[PDB]
């Protein structure tokens, strides 16, 4: 149960907003994912993000900025040598924490 | 830090926004505090507040609706023996996790 943790982030932070649902953006073909972006991200740290597919690290690149709405994008050709990645592939996305280098999964496409 | 809490929690729930400030009000005299009230609580369970003034505790008593604005107060007259509390006592309000029982500081006037 996550009752205990949200409260306690609660009693801390004392507001919080968040919504890392991802949204899949296709690009060319269709059948390529180029993009993800996430609707309301987090703003208190400079966060990196990085990308595996079908199990290669592709590595860290700088991040596209957090925009009025709150949301972040991240462009999958900045990591994949300019090109999008067939959706038959599986993708996880890492958000990493300045502080401590740790690598907390975002988002996932299978 | 919070920050490993927080996309733990974010990759299970996926978005979620709340807010406990603390909005106290005053009732009569103004010297009296006689309501908290949280603009965005949890909706996942049927919560509940126990109230502890100056160390006593007054127990818990049913809660009032989450309202269409995501706001949820808690009257202290329904606490206090129909009483608001004076200003110069300490006052502690809990919510209770219905599952377990388990109660988290979610407001303290000092």
């Amino acid at each position: 149960s996550d009752t205990a943790l949200i409260f306690t982030l609660a009693w801390n932070v004392k507001q919080l907003a968040f919504d890392y649902t991802p949204n899949w953006g296709r690009g060319r073909p269709s059948s390529f994912i180029d993009t993800v972006t996430f609707p309301t991200v987090l703003t208190d740290k400079a966060y990196t993000y990085r990308v595996v597919v079908s199990g290669k690290d592709l590595g860290v690149r700088p991040s596209y900025a957090v925009e009025s709405d709150g949301s972040q994008k991240i462009n999958f050709l900045e990591y994949n040598s300019g090109y999008g990645i067939a959706d038959t592939n599986t993708i996880q996305v890492y958000v990493i924490d300045p502080d401590t280098g740790n690598n907390f999964i975002v988002a996932q496409w299978n």
